[PDB]
C-alpha cells in the first residue's frame, strides 16, 4: 500500500536471468527494503518493424520462444515480464511519471542504434532525476577497457588482442536473483486499465507476420534451452577439452560444434558463465588444444570482433571503414539472386544456402565456403550484399560478428592471402564422401552417384535423365566456370591490393 517508486531493469539483449548483474542490482535493493519498491522488467517492443524483411522468420519465433521463457523464469521469482509496445523514445517519458520509475538498469551494447538510443534515455533520465546503473555483461571484457589498456587503439590481429586481455581481470559470474519478497503486483497504470493484457508476452501470430518463411524448429529460444543445450555439450569432457575448431566438418548431418551461437547473440547464455565453465574444464584436462582452435578461442574470436567493432561505427559498410580495404567490387543481379536462393550450379554450396535459408544455422566452415564464393572466389560481388542475406536468414545474426567475419572472408581486413581460394567441389568431399548432406538439402540431385554428384556436369545426358535430374531443366548449369573466374579474381585482388598501399 506504500510502495512509491517503481525500479526497472530494460532487456534488450541480455534475455536472461542468470549472471545479469544489472538485473540483480534491481532485486537486490527491492529486497533490501521491502514494501518500498515496485519492481517491473520490461521488454520494448516496436510494432513498427515486424514487416521489416531483414528479419527472417526463424529470427522472429526465436525471439517469441526467448521472452516466453523469459517471462515464465520471472514469474517463478514473484515477478513477470513486461513487453511494452512502442518506440523507447515515447515510452520511457510516459513511464517515469507514470510508474514513478526511481532507478534504470540495462546491459550495455556497443551497435551504433544502441549506443545513441542510450546516450537519450540517460540525458532524459538525469533531467527527470532517475538514476541509471548500466553494466557490460555481454561481453566477457570490456572493449573500451581494453582499448585504453592498448594506449587508445584497437588491437588489429587476434594474438596481440589476447595479450592485452590477459592483463586484464575477468568479472565475477553471478547467479540467478533471489525470489522478490513483500511485493505485491504493481497497481495497473493507465493503459492496463484499459486492457489487462496490453504488456503481456506476444504469441507467434503476433510477431510472425510472415509464417511461409518458417522451418523446422531446430533451435528453441530461451535461457532454459541455452542452458540444457550448454551442459549437453559440456558432458563429454574429453571432446571439450580437445576441440580442434577447424578439424569440425561442415557437411555433418547433424552439427559438428555446439549451435551455442543464437543463445549467445540474443543473451539467453552468458558468455561469461560460458567462459568460466570451460575454464575448470581446460584445468583438470592435462592435454587440451589451445587458442585459437579451442572452444575458449572461439569465445576469444567474438571478443575481438567486438572491440574493433566498437572503435568503428562504419563496421559494416565499405567506405568510411578505417580497417576496410577500398575494393572495386561488381554489381551482377542475377548472380546475386541465384547465390541467394541457393541456384548457383555447385551443388555444395547451394545445399549450404539452402540449409541456411531453412534453419538458420550453417556451420563456420560453410560460411567460409559460401562467402568466399560470393565475394573474391567467383562472384565479384561486394561482402555487404553477402552481410545483408546472412543477417536475414541467421538466427545468430550479430552486427559485429558478421561483419568481421565477411571483411576476413573477402580480405579486406584481417585476413590478406587471397591466393588461398575454396574450391565449390573439393572442398567439402574430404569430410562427406557420399554426398549424404548434398542429398539432404538439394533433393534433386539425390539420386546421382556419389562419384559426380558435387559435379553433376560430368554425367552424360542419358544419365541424368535416368537419375531424374537433367541440367537447365530441374537444376540449374554452373552460372560461372570456377576454374577460369577465380584465376581472374585473384589478379583483380593484387590490383586493389596496389592502389591500397600506393
Ligand atoms: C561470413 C561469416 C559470418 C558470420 N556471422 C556470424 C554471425 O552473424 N553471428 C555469429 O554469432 N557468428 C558469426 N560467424 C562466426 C561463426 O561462423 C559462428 O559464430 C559459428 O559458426 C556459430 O557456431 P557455433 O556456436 O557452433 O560455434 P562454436 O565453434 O561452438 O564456437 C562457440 C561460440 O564462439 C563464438 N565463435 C565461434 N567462431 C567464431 C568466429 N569465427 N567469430 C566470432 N565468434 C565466433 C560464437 O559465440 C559461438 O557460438 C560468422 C562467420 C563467417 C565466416
Amino acid at each position: 500500500d506504500s510502495q512509491r517508486s517503481t525500479l526497472v531493469h530494460w532487456f534488450r539483449k541480455g534475455l536472461r536471468l542468470h549472471d545479469n548483474p544489472a538485473l540483480s542490482h534491481i532485486f537486490t535493493a527491492a529486497n533490501a527494503a521491502p514494501g518500498r519498491y515496485f519492481v517491473r522488467p520490461i521488454f520494448i517492443l516496436d510494432p513498427g518493424i515486424l514487416d521489416w524483411m531483414q528479419v527472417g522468420a526463424n529470427r522472429w519465433r526465436f525471439l517469441q520462444q526467448t521472452l516466453e521463457d523469459l517471462d515464465n523464469q520471472l514469474r517463478k521469482l514473484n515477478s513477470r515480464l513486461f513487453v511494452v509496445r512502442g518506440k523507447p523514445a515515447e515510452v520511457f517519458p510516459r513511464i517515469f511519471k507514470s510508474w514513478r520509475v526511481e532507478m534504470l538498469t540495462f546491459e550495455t551494447d556497443i551497435e551504433p542504434y544502441s549506443v545513441t538510443r542510450d546516450a537519450a534515455v540517460q540525458k532524459l533520465a538525469k533531467a527527470e532525476g532517475v538514476r541509471v546503473e548500466t553494466h557490460c555483461s555481454h561481453t566477457i571484457y570490456n572493449p573500451e577497457l581494453v582499448i585504453a589498456k592498448n594506449l587508445g587503439k584497437a588491437p588489429i590481429t587476434y594474438q596481440k588482442f589476447l595479450g592485452i586481455v590477459e592483463q586484464l581481470k575477468v568479472p565475477k559470474v553471478l547467479g540467478v536473483p533471489e525470489k522478490l519478497k513483500n511485493m505485491p503486483t504493481p497497481p495497473k497504470d493507465e493503459v492496463e486499465q484499459k486492457d489487462s493484457a496490453a504488456y503481456d508476452c506476444p504469441t507467434m501470430k503476433q510477431l510472425v507476420k510472415r509464417p511461409e518463411e518458417l522451418g523446422p524448429n531446430k533451435f528453441p529460444g530461451g535461457e532454459t534451452e541455452a542452458l540444457r543445450r550448454m551442459e549437453e555439450s559440456l558432458k563429454d569432457e574429453i571432446w571439450v577439452a580437445r576441440f580442434e575448431k577447424p578439424n569440425t566438418a561442415p557437411n555433418s548431418l547433424e552439427p559438428s560444434t555446439t549451435v551455442l551461437s543464437p543463445y549467445l547473440k540474443f543473451g539467453c547464455l552468458s558468455a561469461r558463465l560460458f567462459n568460466q565453465k570451460l575454464k575448470e574444464i581446460i584445468k583438470r584436462q592435462p592435454k587440451h588444444s589451445q587458442p585459437p582452435v579451442s572452444l575458449i578461442g572461439q569465445l576469444m574470436w567474438r571478443e575481438f570482433y567486438y572491440t574493433v567493432a566498437a572503435a568503428e561505427p562504419n563496421f559494416d559498410r565499405m567506405l568510411g571503414n578505417v580497417y576496410c580495404m577500398q575494393i572495386p567490387w561488381q554489381e551482377h543481379p542475377d548472380h546475386l539472386e541465384a547465390w541467394t536462393h541457393g541456384r548457383t550450379g555447385y551443388p555444395f554450396i547451394d545445399a549450404i544456402m539452402r540449409q541456411l535459408r531453412q534453419e538458420g544455422w550453417i556451420h563456420h566452415l560453410a560460411r567460409h565456403a559460401v562467402a568466399c564464393f560470393l565475394t573474391r572466389g567467383d562472384l565479384w560481388i561486394s561482402w555487404e550484399e553477402g552481410q545483408r542475406v546472412f543477417e536475414q536468414l541467421l538466427l545468430d545474426q550479430d552486427w559485429a560478428l558478421n561483419a568481421g567475419n565477411w571483411m576476413w572472408l573477402s580480405a579486406s581486413a584481417f585476413f590478406h592471402q587471397y591466393f588461398r581460394v575454396y574450391s565449390p567441389v573439393a572442398f567439402g568431399k574430404k569430410t562427406d564422401p557420399q554426398g549424404h548432406y548434398i542429398r539432404k538439402y538439394v533433393p534433386e540431385l539425390s539420386k546421382y552417384p556419389a562419384g559426380c554428384i558435387y559435379e553433376p556436369w560430368k554425367a552424360s545426358l542419358v544419365d541424368q535423365r535416368a537419375y531424374g535430374c537433367v541440367l537447365g531443366t530441374d537444376y540449374p548449369h554452373r552460372i560461372v566456370k570456377h576454374e577460369v573466374v577465380h584465376k581472374e579474381n585473384i589478379k583483380r585482388m593484387g590490383a586493389a591490393y596496389k592502389v591500397n598501399r600506393e
